[PDB]
């Protein structure tokens, strides 16, 4: 019967209930703000901050297509004014846009293949709906690409690593900038930046590929949303980069509350909760290319999370990217080989007082175990710890005003993570941020079991963070350090009421 556990998610905090009042918005060193706060008003288009186009061309901040330092080989020609050649132009067949996008990316015109786009337009879109594609989305993509200069006035800085720094931006901004990404318009950005994500999305286009069309569908409804209608709302971008972590064996904290459940999704059940992005360290995974899991779907479906990768440098293992503000387009069934394309969904979420969505996600990327016991050796169990802790921290926040994590099974698939380790790593990563977890195991009802009862276990015996990591510390050295086969003769949850019933 039973297709949750633990405390009702209806006693969990949530935004906006649960959040801070926060303070005015306004640029700082740490905060490069894109917009005119002064003129920031509910349901109205923001104002870009300049009014003029500014650039900077270097290696600190996004070097944009529409840069007078971006140029071709002719003598050097603008190649934004061959951008501009290009793109006005009508589309009728897939190859015009292939022809159009390699225009200005010569050097690619036999890198650069096209079969998923041509694909996607000629043999799976009813010739209705290519039609709408070529007579108006892809025309209107185009005009708000060309539009970047008025829209995206002020240098967008890296989050380069080690940074602590925000940007806030606004919807509209970051739709001119993934049309662009869509041309593939972005310089410098192909090559042989080998510490940042792929942002252009000429991956999308290419080999024979069932995903890739699906991944279309999801970005055109996305397109053909923003581009009939300006979004109103702001998004932040927020690197966090941890300098101290928690002596874990030395934490007197107790655990917090637990929520599991098999049914359900992290972005449809967890609403207003901090929603964990089973992340790449390169954030946003495959979403350019092959992918189509976890973090590769929630950034489909909430395509302005996309732009992270124009400037997020690779997340070293203290560090995480917080995303503010993004908005859902699109809903969908399935993964990977089953992922489609459902339909456009209308987010209801409430805004805050910067008008961005009440939808907070956080990037963390757990570690790929080739050698499932290496994940118990207690330097790789500090690893995901601190990962999940700085992902889950708000330096100058009470708890109170903490919503709960909402999580899965992170790093449990192709990163070969152990689903029961993974949770109780979480579980003391949260309790040590003073946050509440609600946990999802994506139809798992006899994880969903254990779960619950070894945190009832803990909870009830009141052992602290501490007391549970040197439990962890005890498996590994009793059952893993000194093991000889794939697997311990032991399993870790059994091993930790043996343990604790035994004391
Ligand atoms: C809780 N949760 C889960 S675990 C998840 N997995 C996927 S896609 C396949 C990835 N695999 C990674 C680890 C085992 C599964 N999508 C999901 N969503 C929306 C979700 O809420």
């Amino acid at each position: 019967d039973k297709k949750w556990l633990g405390t009702p998610i209806e006693e969990m905090r949530r935004m906006p209930r649960c959040g801070i009042r926060l303070p005015l918005l306004r640029p700082s060193a740490n905060h490069t703000v894109t917009i005119r706060v002064d003129l920031l008003r509910a349901g109205e288009v923001p104002k870009p901050f300049p009014t003029h186009y500014k650039d900077l061309w270097d290696n600190k901040h996004v070097k944009m297509p529409c840069s007078e330092q971006n140029l071709y080989p002719v003598t050097a020609g603008s190649r934004w004014e061959l951008i501009q050649t290009a793109l006005l132009n009508k589309f009728t067949r897939p190859q015009n846009l292939k022809d159009a996008i390699l225009k200005y990316n010569v050097a690619y015109s036999k890198k650069w293949d096209f079969t998923a786009l041509i694909d996607f337009w000629d043999k799976v879109l009813e010739e209705a709906e290519a039609q709408h594609l070529y007579q108006s989305i892809l025309p209107d993509m185009v005009k708000i690409a060309l539009c970047l200069p008025n829209i995206c006035t002020q240098p967008i800085p890296l989050l380069a690593a080690a940074m602590n720094h925000s940007i806030t931006m606004s919807q509209e901004q970051i739709a001119s900038l993934l049309a662009n990404a869509f041309f593939c318009t972005f310089p410098r950005r192909n090559a042989k930046y080998s510490s940042y994500p792929d942002i252009n999305f000429n991956r999308l286009f290419e080999g024979r590929s069932s995903r890739k069309p699906e991944k279309l569908k999801t970005l055109f409804c996305y397109f053909r949303r923003v581009t009939a209608a300006a979004p109103t709302g702001l998004v932040t971008f927020t690197r966090q980069s941890l300098e101290d972590f928690p002596e874990w064996e030395r934490c007197e904290k107790p655990l917090t509350r637990l929520h599991v459940t098999y049914e359900g999704t992290i972005e449809e059940n967890g609403q207003g909760m901090l929603q964990v992005d089973f992340a790449n360290r390169f954030v946003g995974g495959g979403v350019t290319s092959a992918g189509l899991v976890q973090e590769e779907i929630r950034f489909l479906i909430n395509p302005e999370l996309i732009i992270s990768r124009l400037f997020t440098e690779v997340l070293d293992h203290n560090e995480c990217l917080i995303i503010t503000g993004t908005e859902q387009y699109s809903e969908y069934t399935g993964y990977a080989e089953t992922y489609r394309w459902s339909r456009s969904h209308e987010d209801g979420s409430e805004r805050d007082d910067w008008q961005r969505r009440c939808t907070e996600i956080v990037a963390i990327d757990a570690l790929h175990f080739r050698r499932y016991l290496d994940q118990f050796v207690p330097e790789k169990m500090r690893r995901e710890l601190n990962k999940a802790y700085c992902g889950f921290l708000r330096p100058g926040v009470s708890s109170e005003n903490l919503s709960a994590v909402a999580t899965g099974n992170w790093g449990c698939g192709a990163f070969g993570g152990d689903a029961r380790l993974k949770a109780l790593i979480q579980i003391l990563a949260a309790a040590a941020a003073e946050r509440d977890v609600v946990y999802f195991t994506f139809g798992d009802s006899e994880l969903m079991r254990d779960i619950y009862s070894m945190h009832i276990f803990l909870t009830e015996r009141k052992l602290t963070v501490g007391d549970v990591y040197k439990l962890l510390l005890r498996y590994y050295n009793e059952e893993c350090r000194n093991c000889s086969t794939p697997g311990p003769d032991i399993k870790l949850y059994p091993f930790i009421y043996h343990a604790v019933e035994s004391c």
